């Protein structure tokens, strides 16, 4: 129990909304050594009766080394459904459960393990909450279905020193590429990020006027096929910090203006399930 100070467990969240198809619950902590399982469930309830209900129980267990699946529903449970469990006592942990109009996709350590077939209703879920012996670093519930190509403007104010463009995605299996561009109103592109698998490289570069600029290639590539990233564009007085999975993947000299960058495009191999301004 080190620095809590952010979502003590056991941690109950009362939903404002429904959870619906296309929306991502992620829960990120840290285990200790002697951690033995915690759990994660989205259930029902009218407010706070608590016990009603559980459409999706998940118990990671260290002892057992599993993640083990199921559901609680007219006072029973049912069939458990086992997967390994990649983590040992001590480690981070980051689980991801998307909603989906047949099932759940759950996701350890943006890796897709599990498809639990949803055995009660979708919107009978009102509730969550994470309990055992985790502290909780990260909770998140949002996103939706973004149709690649995707294209969006941003809020007012866009993405400025100051503020940070967060994109939860996920390369393709079979993809070679993607990009996501950064623009302003006249069309320029103040950063395109484009990841070449094909290259083994991320390619950084400028739109002015129709030209592309110099084009800033350097950096190993922490990217893979088939797995989740989560991709951090923060934008400060000279120059974006490219951060990818938490850490600093590189840097991009300003070459435009920043301020005023009010548009987004995505595009190519990848699958988007999270977009945000932070
Ligand atoms: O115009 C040249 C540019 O074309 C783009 O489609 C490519 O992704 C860039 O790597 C290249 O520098």
């Amino acid at each position: 129990m080190a620095t809590e100070t952010n979502y003590p467990v056991p941690y109950r969240s009362k939903l404002t909304e429904p959870f619906e198809p296309g929306q991502t619950l992620i829960i990120k902590g840290k285990t200790a050594e002697d951690s033995v399982r915690f759990t994660i469930n989205l259930h029902n309830t009218s407010a706070d009766f608590s016990g009603n209900d559980v459409p999706l129980h998940i118990s990671v267990r260290f002892d057992e080394g599993k993640i083990v699946f199921n559901t609680f529903s007219k006072g029973e449970w049912g069939k458990e459904e086992r997967k390994s469990n990649p983590y040992k006592k001590g480690d981070d942990i980051d689980i991801r459960i998307r909603a989906h109009d047949s099932k759940f996709s759950i996701s350890v350590d943006q890796k897709e393990v599990k498809e639990y077939e949803h055995r009660v209703p979708l919107s009978s879920v009102t509730h969550f909450s994470v309990d055992g012996d985790i502290l909780i670093t990260y909770i998140h519930w949002g996103g939706k279905y973004y149709p690649v190509p995707y294209e969006s403007g941003l809020a007012g104010d866009g993405l400025a020193p100051g503020k940070s463009l967060l994109i939860f995605a996920t390369p393709e299996k079979k993809g070679k590429r993607f990009h996501i561009n950064l623009l302003k109103k006249n069309g320029d592109i103040a950063l395109h990020f484009n990841p070449r698998f094909d290259e083994k490289a991320i390619v950084r570069n400028s739109l002015i006027s129709g030209e592309w600029g110099n084009e800033e290639r350097e950096g190993k590539n922490p990217l893979e096929k088939g797995i989740g990233c989560d991709l951090e564009f923060r934008n400060e007085e000279y120059a974006f910090q490219i951060y990818v999975d938490g850490e600093r993947f590189a840097t991009y000299a300003h070459r435009l203006d920043p301020h005023d960058i009010n548009g987004l495009q995505i595009g190519g191999d990848v699958e988007v399930t999270g977009i945000q301004m932070v």
